[PDB]
């Protein structure tokens, strides 16, 4: 497996300097480093191939998260939003390719996080995202990109709660790029069972977060890491494992991924950095070959 | 330990026929039957003795849940909502001391579900929440009822996500009839340790909601039921544990709750009522 | 899945009045009792049919579990003890057959408890039992009776510590009524895994023994009961599962399973069947589907 | 914290060349090296101020683990035996001071593995155990040596099984230089709860011992390494945190441990090497 890790564990916007990052999870033994997409769609064409250079001058992989807007939203009953939004993903998967990523994930079936004041069409929503995501996933095969369906927590997201709602919805686009993608802090929630779902997810399971239950780094909390690495051998899971801590107050991640206390309990970044490298090496010595 | 379950279980809006359900749970053995506060303030002095005689009548003890609206934001930056907070409080809390309960829990020193559409100031709001629940403390005290803070997980509020930001709360508000309250669903999210947490809480914990990881009644999910008996035995809890299982999707429970698919799994109410029954068997069996 | 727990919860010997705990179980609601074979060689035909009558009586189903003593070792190096040993299941299994008993397991490819002063040749011993067991097993074909060898800690055996080696074993045995046989005392200790090794068992699993990491009821322990529900349903197991508590010191039972404490912490009969009854429903509850 | 490693992981009999050993775990990164008391006491006193000389060389600390013969088993109802036992620690915990070790474990208070073949009189042999151990101490106190029992599941020994009843025997022995030792692969057995055992034991633990539940390197077993953390943080745990992995069939330690299966799967020195290095890695994280 290869091993990243999510840039914003250090930052609390959407964006940044994503080649301090490469050097940095460079020097700390990662394999990939992955990064918003909210700042792409304004990357000039210079800028991307400094920061694809950047990555393969450093043997660092990219992978992207994101969060859409929702204007952005694939699954919204406005036929104008859902053009918009294919739109959007077009211009933003043709970036990807420039940029040498593969790999795209997050809520990508609709938007995060969603405003529950606004009254919900899960029924309805649904099938306008198997359509829409059936056609971005075109776009995303010419471009050589994973476009992958992140299962979320029930209070984030209500189209795809479990690793099956999550199959089901992945089976329904049919599509050989499109794949489902789980985080240890989602399944924590939801799941029955965290090897379970894994194995329910099988050969579908195209990307993986990890982060504590209160979204520590992997490894001092109660995620159950080596049922998990046992479900990943079963799954024969090839794929990449991307540790997403968030510890922070603050900004637009505190507040989107609602950090209402200082986690890091004070941590500066060089104690930030010893901490992730210290989950790295215990996630690379936990979750492979069981 | 006194064991029950929220009748919410078997409905989808915030208040029911408490009768019927004070019957069902006696049946099924349960000791407590646990109700939403929200319908009560709408029963006439003698409606309020009729479900107290029901509740005597079938051996059930009676406890309140209470997620509050906007309006009864004790912590609340605008007097006025947080003056008539304190009157809807203090009016509740009669009505309790009349209905014989002792006990009422949530999270009752802000609103709930929060609206994050809003702007909101931690700092600011936390003080003024201490404050306010000190003096609604003044009247529980009065009616003879413990004031319980519920801990609840980031997403359904900011201002307390730890037991330890709990007890710090409760430290600050200095009084005797408040008390910390922990949910295994909401520890299932925030807390490092659960036999931390419930030590950590140690005596000021007044009342326990259990619940799977994804609400399921107690017992086939993934949440640390040995672990959790063995804390409250370090912590020689008494008080009372109610199972809150929401197994159900629509009307503003389901909402409330965020119940997007049928996690019941097609279950009439008799199978509801055994799966209860057997969580009961179950939480009296691991947890004492 | 039927559930039955081991007389010997009650008693510190490896023998007793069956129709009596017959009787409690059915009252406690199992569906099996499991009884140890070392008094049934001393059975006439008359108590042998009262006790399966009985049995049948209360809708009890009867299970037989043996630890076998050095004579009756049939890996023995010595070819007279294997002679001896395979006279002693061939007539034991005869008498399951009139018991209607379909079931017995234990250390049946060994002894037990294993006196480790002696001489070990687990190699040899291994192969010699394999050999001895497929020739019992013959035996078991004829009387309807699944051959359940137990896997052990290495406290108590060295030949069978794991699933995959009880697997290997009954793989190589090659027999159809020779089955593997797991219990949560002992997977506690040996496995990497618990839901891996009944997963690794899979279909050759025939029966299964729970205990907490230190023999008490099932329930109120370390074990991981949602796992194991889990991996049985993942194997679709339909076995019976057997609750074998031991809780009190003294006698045979007491030193064999080597219980210093009192682990009961003073409970008397209606206590000790309280928390079996209590543990009996957990184990349906947490267990099953 | 300080980690370390016993020397037994790769050799098969209790003795070796030590500073073969002090050298190599110094390299994998280890504090301490623990080593077997057995060739001690004929060593000469050239060779107690080499092995001494190395380990301060290598800045590493050493520790002593101990399996007692039936000839020196302090609760043996035979005067002779109780006399040599005396006259062999005493010894021992001189070499000890000389070779500046603080510390020695294992089944002190008796000897190891028991010989279940003979009879057992745990009453009688707990109350003679704790007055030879309480007059041993006496010249563990002046070696400055932490005399530490270490309590055993029921196949190894039956005086002391649990946490519990480690801490009831120290206390009997009511002497500031005898502790209780935990070892994670015997309360893996014996113990209602893993934390529970280790808040029991609490100021009296003087040493840990770490092992899977089948005495694998910790790290990818079931050993809840994550709850030990947080239970030594519990009592604030001053000591040292020794693995004790033993994954070779063979030789008297083979046989001793039981292993009848090749555990390692094939590992030669330089893979044992680093299996050892990852779980110091994985040892320093989780248990902090
Ligand atoms: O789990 C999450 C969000 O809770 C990740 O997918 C990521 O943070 C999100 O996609 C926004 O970047
Ligand atoms: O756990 C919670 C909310 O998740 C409850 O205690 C809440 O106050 C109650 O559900 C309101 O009806
Ligand atoms: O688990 C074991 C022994 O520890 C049992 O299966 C044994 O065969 C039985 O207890 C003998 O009566
Ligand atoms: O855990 C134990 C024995 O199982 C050890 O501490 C023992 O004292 C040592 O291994 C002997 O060398
Ligand atoms: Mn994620
Ligand atoms: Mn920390
Ligand atoms: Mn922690
Ligand atoms: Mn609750
Ligand atoms: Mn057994
Ligand atoms: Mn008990
Ligand atoms: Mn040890
Ligand atoms: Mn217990």
């Amino acid at each position: 497996m290869k091993h990243g890790i999510y840039y914003a564990y250090w930052e609390q916007e959407w964006e940044a300097d994503y080649k301090y990052y490469i050097e940095k999870v460079a020097k700390l033994g990662f394999d990939i480093l992955e990064i918003a997409a909210s700042p792409l769609p304004f990357y000039s064409d210079i800028q991307i191939n400094e920061l694809k250079a950047c990555a393969h001058g450093n043997g660092i992989t990219l992978t992207v998260g994101h969060g859409p807007s929702a204007e952005q939203n694939l699954s919204s009953p406005d036929p104008d939003i859902r053009k918009n939004a294919k739109a959007f993903y077009t211009d933003l998967l043709k970036r990807l390719y420039k940029l040498d990523v593969h790999l795209i994930g997050g809520a990508l079936y609709s938007y995060w996080p969603i405003d529950y004041t606004k009254t919900i069409d899960k029924k309805g929503d649904w099938e306008r995202s198997v359509e829409s995501v059936r056609e971005v996933a075109k776009v995303a095969e010419a471009c050589g990109v994973d476009f992958c369906l992140e299962v979320l927590n029930r209070f984030e997201n209500y189209l795809i709660n479990t690793a099956q709602e999550g199959v089901d919805f992945v089976k329904q686009v049919d599509h050989n790029n499109v794949k489902v993608m789980l985080d240890t802090f989602h399944m924590n929630i939801e799941e029955d069972s965290i090897g379970g779902a894994i194995r329910t997810a099988g050969s579908y399971l195209g990307h993986l977060h990890t982060g504590e239950c209160n979204r520590k780094v992997p490894g001092r909390g109660r995620i159950p890491w080596v049922e998990i690495g046992e479900a990943l051998a079963d799954i024969g899971y090839n794929g990449s494992v991307v540790m997403e801590p968030f510890v922070r107050m603050g900004g637009t991640v505190g507040s989107n991924i609602k950090v209402w206390r200082d986690i890091s309990n004070g941590a500066d970044e060089k104690m930030l950095d010893r901490e992730a490298q210290a989950a790295l090496d215990f996630s690379r010595y936990v979750l492979e070959c069981h």
